[PDB]
């Protein structure tokens, strides 16, 4: 039938989706920045539609509970018909893939360790070893689900670890984790995804950093229900953005040239 | 119908697949040995389906000729129903994905330069603000049709010396390139995707380097042909085989695990 405003879902997750600041009391999609505004703005415009931007409504990415099958996050409004299309960081993964189609990913990350500067920290395996320095995750998410299916000795060391740790060391937003790394003079550090690391890494006060190596390899889709008829117009959007250099020019925009931290 | 043996086509192409040593007058796929060889196996055992492999008659990845708009190379096996699946270091790009299937991406890489030790050169800015070093890419791949189709005027002025220089500064094979590399004298530098260049940093003779960062950054995917019954499987098994740490260790064991140059 007739062209439809298609609704995004996405997260609020700095640089990614922000509020301007005080624009809390306007209307539609000009309230927010970020890379994917800038983003939507582009895959909307190569795939011919007009949007409108939702933030999910529980705040979440997106995972099954092992006792009611529903999910949850954004990946459930995709999955419950509430959103047309979700254009966020949302890690590809094989349990999603099975309920939601992915584009082509639009941007690399790994599993990355967040410390207060000076923490005696570089590795997984440093983690593992020791107990005096507490480790977490966020609550319910893609890194938290690695953890606690990795078979792989020092991630399944920390995931034993983890799940019966009190306090909880998971925490419910990405600031949540920042905070506590900054408040635990050392003895707090987290597990995120290394985009969101590097780009904390370059925010005031300066007081963290991004140690060792990735701890796995993946990479953020744009998410459509199963069988949408966006799938096909927003792979190849993707992929065209990539090559036209777009993509790194956003990833610029938003983690480096903005940077507070020095050059 | 019953199940069919699944025509695999790839490319001699090191470390992803090789001739094993003295294994030229055997039959089938044990004559092979390499990173996509391993892959091949674990796609086709976590797929359920019996293979064969076959090295691409022309020996290319893929390109349509602009005049006969016919694809060669592996891409062009697809297309015309001369093979199942391509299991091989084959780019995900726009204009392939419009005639193909690619999975999620099973390994990240992007575009790099390789000069023999001691060439004064350390970027594609250095490169493209001086004449005595020529350079070149793999004649009829993805590589090429980046700075073909680039408008970064970096790689825009590098594409206005290379496709008119003198000798063709094109090669047809990435060991053809290698070479080239090598008997210059520091006078070629090759441009080819970073997972080749870092391979060939740990060979011996030890006598290239891998300098600068990458211009680019995408993947290979498995690739099949349009409306395939074999794509939704094979997709959800590179995503299994990615968190399951499995393609971090067939890296490992292709690339570094059997370095020549040290540690
Ligand atoms: O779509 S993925 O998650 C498939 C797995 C890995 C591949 C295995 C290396 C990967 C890497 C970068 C990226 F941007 C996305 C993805
Ligand atoms: O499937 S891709 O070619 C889509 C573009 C980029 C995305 C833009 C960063 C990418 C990166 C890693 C990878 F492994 C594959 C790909
Ligand atoms: N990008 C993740 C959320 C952040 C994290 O788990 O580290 C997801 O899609 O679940
Ligand atoms: N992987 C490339 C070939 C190598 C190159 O162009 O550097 C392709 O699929 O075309
Ligand atoms: C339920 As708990 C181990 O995250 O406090
Ligand atoms: C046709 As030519 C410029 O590669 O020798
Ligand atoms: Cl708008
Ligand atoms: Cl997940
Ligand atoms: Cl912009
Ligand atoms: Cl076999
Ligand atoms: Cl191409
Ligand atoms: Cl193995
Ligand atoms: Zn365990
Ligand atoms: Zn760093
Ligand atoms: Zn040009
Ligand atoms: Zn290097």
């Amino acid at each position: 039938g007739a062209n439809k405003t298609v609704v995004v879902t996405t997260i609020l997750e700095s640089p990614y989706v922000m509020m301007k600041k005080n624009h809390e009391m306007l209307e539609g999609n000009e309230r927010y920045e970020g890379y994917c505004v800038d983003l939507a703005a582009e895959i909307a415009k190569h795939c011919g539609f007009k949007y409108k931007l939702t933030i999910v409504g529980d705040g979440k990415y997106g995972a099954r509970d092992a006792d009611t099958k529903i999910w949850n996050g954004m990946v459930g409004e995709l999955v419950y018909g509430k959103a047309d299309i979700a254009i966020a960081p949302l890690t590809i993964t094989y349990v999603r893939e099975e309920v939601i189609d992915f584009s082509k990913p639009f941007m690399s990350l790994g599993i990355s360790i967040m410390i207060k500067k000076g923490t005696p920290i570089e590795s997984a395996e440093d983690l593992s070893k020791q107990t005096e320095i507490a480790y977490g995750t966020l609550d319910s998410g893609s890194t938290k689900e690695f953890f606690r299916r990795s078979k792989i000795a020092v991630f399944d060391k920390m995931w034993t670890y983890m799940r019966s740790a009190e306090p909880s060391v998971f925490v419910r937003t990405t600031a949540e984790g920042v905070a506590r790394v900054r408040k635990s003079k050392g003895k707090y550090a987290y597990l995120l995804e290394s985009t969101m690391n590097e780009y904390i890494e370059q925010r005031k006060p300066c007081d963290t950093m991004k140690v060792g190596g990735n701890l796995d390899s993946k990479g953020y889709g744009i998410a459509t229900p199963k069988g949408s008829s966006l799938g096909n117009a927003v792979n190849l959007a993707v992929l065209k953005l990539s090559e036209q250099g777009l993509l790194d020019k956003l990833k610029n925009k938003w983690w480096y040239d903005k940077g507070e931290c020095g050059s």
